C-alpha cells in the first residue's frame, strides 16, 4: 500500500531474457505454423472465429518496440498463440500436435528462467 512495498525484484534483464526464449521458440523445428500471421484472406473461418490472432513475428515486433510493459504481458501473447491453435486445429493434426509441443517447450523455459 502507500509507502509499504515488498522488496524490489530485479527486472532489468527481463527484456533480454524474453528475447532469448522467443529466439528458441522461433528456431524449434515445430515452430512453422506460428512464425507468421495466419493469412486471413486465404483461411476461411479464421477471421471470424479467432478474435485476437497472434504469431511469433508479431510478438518479436512488439518486444523489439517496447510494447510489452512487463514479462507477464509477453507470456500472455505467447500463450495466446497456442490457445488460438487449439481453438482452430484438431488435436490429431500436424498443427494441433505442433501447438501442444511448443506450449510445453515454452512453459519449461518460462519456469526455468523466471520461477
Amino acid at each position: 500500500s502507500m509507502s509499504v512495498k515488498k522488496p524490489k525484484r530485479d527486472d532489468s534483464k527481463d527484456l533480454a531474457l524474453c528475447s532469448m526464449i522467443l529466439t528458441e521458440m522461433e528456431t524449434h523445428e515445430d515452430a512453422w505454423p506460428f512464425l507468421l500471421p495466419v493469412n486471413l484472406k486465404l483461411v476461411p473461418g479464421y477471421k471470424k472465429v479467432i478474435k485476437k490472432p497472434m504469431d511469433f513475428s508479431t510478438i518479436r515486433e512488439k518486444l523489439s518496440s517496447g510494447q510489452y510493459p512487463n514479462l507477464e504481458t509477453f507470456a500472455l501473447d505467447v500463450r495466446l498463440v497456442f490457445d488460438n491453435c487449439e481453438t482452430f486445429n484438431e488435436d490429431d493434426s500436424d498443427i494441433g500436435r505442433a501447438g501442444h509441443n511448443m506450449r510445453k517447450y515454452f512453459e519449461k523455459k518460462w519456469t526455468d528462467t523466471f520461477k
